[PDB]
DNA sequence: TTCAACTGCTTTCGCATCCCAACTACTTTTCCTCACACTTGTACTCCA
């Protein structure tokens, strides 16, 4: 996952997949949004596979 | 041993002359409806 604005290789890093029903957005804990300078206002974020 | 032009670089996704037409004219397409000049007898007397 990364937010674009890849400032440091910590807004690049490798998550698990959780594959949840019922959505339609990614969904990202709260202990991981200081590495990715990220508020969740609109916001986006690539995930690579 | 220095002055002055030629020099590539500021970000990170996504946003975002020729033609046409107007109106009024004049004209052609033809088909339909009759007249205008010519002529022999007959009629009314004509001169024999």
């Amino acid at each position: 996952m990364n937010r674009q604005p890849t400032l440091h290789k910590a807004s690049m890093m490798g998550h698990k997949v959780r594959v949840l029903p019922n959505e339609k957005t990614l969904r990202l804990h709260y202990a991981n949004t200081g590495a990715y300078n990220a508020d969740f206002d609109g916001d986006e974020m690539n995930m690579h596979f």
